[PDB]
């Protein structure tokens, strides 16, 4: 058992993006495996480890790990103290003095963590930093979609909307786009592409809201990916069906595109299942991840050429999948 | 560091399915996280825990876990002793005497493990048992991505194990079998394209042959401790390619008669991937073996390929597409609904 002692401050009562800052630091520290104790005057309980936080701070780091006695720092500024259980043998009922004496008999190493010290002025700075802490994204995802999706999640933060609700809703948008494709006209094809790209953007909000409001879940991760598999398939299927009326050859291209869209996903998730680490190719890889796939569909749709999108997704998709098969034979 | 002390026996020099019983017990224990020391007379080194095996034994269990001092037992017979580090404070240079005293000062719980005590007579029995331990089941203690379906377990494994027994004496690697299994699916797919009952019959037969042999790569991997991360990755990926290409070939031929079969083909092809994806995504998210508790539609790969096989011999591959599309998609949707809880 580890205890995190956090001194109360009036600023902790302010809400930032759906939760009070008090709940945020409480939940963040609990994630790290610490029992949290807020205090004005400190009374020490027995525990294996102790975390002491005197100044009000917003922790932005996501996978905090504290093994071994250290001092927590953010840009030269001390955030908190991480002491061992032997701190019990020095504590005398007065906090600063006990810390002072304890620090004098020690020579503690510093440890950098992502956090921002809170003031009544920099709360806007804290929000932007907290939002930026929510973003394995492809280049299109990171540099385009996130810019919009974060602005949306910011607004969704103030609501009771759950990550799962966003996921299903995002899925529904992909259906609207697919439906618009079935109407077989440039206008509807254009509207289709726009909503597909919107779907691409909003599919980041489910994850953003999940991390922002500490509502991540195993089922959430599962459903998020699965419905993306359904969306990719249904989108490609819709585009192929309309095109098949003109040329039956598009069935073949359609098949190859749908398969590729699924395999880029499968190969990645299967890697995680087998290696138990995040998939991330070190060097060159053909940019045909989902953010690219939907942007390609969007772009080709605005010029009334969804068929060209299938060709690219089929080609770049299948080749990248094959590239991954050959590449992964290496380090394993 | 944890030390496993194994008393030497002449029988450990004998080869069982490609590896000596020495190599087998050594690797099994190494997998279990023990530094292994073979001995005639025992000199004790320091470690957190000690495992002592006096009688010659073949361990069949796959994911052995030893927490807390215990006595290891197989069907009433003592296999070995699992002592704590405090055994050092009792050891007097004589193994037999120290075991007696340590057991005297303690009250060890018995602990059942799957293993067979080895004799010069029961080696054929050891072989049969070792082969049966290669199956993806809960009885073996393996915690894989999936367990074997009913068709795989009750039909396919019976053949693939008999094949794996023969492959054990060769230099054939798991990856080589995986590629070969995939190539068979291509031969099956090609036969579908020739569009005749004879070739259609051969296609189905080879698809089921493919289904059976797709168990050999996994069997040989576990049998000779040649499991690998890429191996697990490749085994699954090529199965997806196979599922897609098989359905693709059948759909392409059928489309010449009625273009609507493209749709059924699509739905069948999609399902074949989703049954796989939903499971592996579970593994990725929950980090444990996927296993539905109650009702689930039997449309796993062993069934799908058997369905394709059966439908092909009656010259109705379209029916296989219909069955796979229907059973497959409802099962995928069922998994979406079931996992919410
Ligand atoms: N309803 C949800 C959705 C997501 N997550 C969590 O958020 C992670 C994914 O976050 P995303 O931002 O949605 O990432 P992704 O949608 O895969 O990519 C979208 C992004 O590239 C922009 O298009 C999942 O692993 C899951 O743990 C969750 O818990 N519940
Ligand atoms: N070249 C390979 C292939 C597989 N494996 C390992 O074997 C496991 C799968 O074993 P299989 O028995 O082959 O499982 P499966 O392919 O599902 O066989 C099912 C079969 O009955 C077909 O219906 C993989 O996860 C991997 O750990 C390996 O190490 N190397
Ligand atoms: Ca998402
Ligand atoms: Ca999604
Ligand atoms: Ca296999
Ligand atoms: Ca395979």
């Amino acid at each position: 058992m580890r205890l995190a002692y956090v001194k109360n401050h009036e600023i902790y009562g302010e809400k930032l993006l759906g939760l009070t800052l008090r709940e945020r630091i409480e939940k963040t520290l609990q994630r790290a495996g610490f029992d949290v104790r807020f205090f004005d005057e400190l009374s020490l309980e027995e525990a294996e480890d102790y975390l002491i936080i005197l100044e009000p701070v917003l922790i932005l780091e996501r996978d905090l790990l504290l093994e071994g006695r250290k001092i927590l720092v953010s840009d030269g500024f001390t955030v908190g103290y991480f002491f061992g259980g032997d701190f019990r043998t020095v504590f005398d009922g007065n906090l600063q003095s006990s810390i002072e004496k304890y620090l004098s008999l020690n020579n503690l190493e510093s440890y950098e963590i992502w956090a921002i010290k809170l003031s009544n002025d920099n709360l806007k700075t804290a929000e932007k930093l907290l939002l930026s802490s929510l973003i394995y994204d492809g280049w299109i995802a990171r540099e385009i979609n996130r810019k919009v999706s974060l602005r949306i999640s910011r607004l969704l933060a103030d609501t009771s909307v759950t990550p799962n609700q966003i996921t299903v809703f995002s899925f529904f948008l992909s259906l609207v786009g697919s439906a618009l494709f079935l109407l077989n006209s440039y206008l509807t094809t254009l509207l289709a592409g726009v909503i597909i790209q919107l779907h691409s953007i909003i599919d980041g909000c489910d994850g953003e809201i999940a991390r922002l409001k500490f509502m991540e879940s195993k089922y959430g991760a599962w459903l998020d990916g699965v419905l993306d598999r359904y969306s990719d398939f249904i989108i490609v299927f819709s585009i192929t069906y309309v095109l098949s009326a003109s040329n039956p050859v598009y069935w073949i291209i359609g098949f190859l595109a749908a398969f590729a869209s699924l395999m880029i996903a499968y190969t990645g998730d299967k890697f995680v299942a087998a290696y138990m680490r995040t998939y991330s190719p070190e060097g060159f890889a053909i940019p045909i991840t989902r953010d690219f796939r939907l942007l390609i569909i969007f772009a080709c749709s605005v010029v009334n050429l969804p068929s060209l999108a299938l060709v690219i997704i089929a080609l770049l998709g299948n080749f990248e999948a094959l590239r991954r098969i050959v590449a992964l034979r290496s380090y394993t």
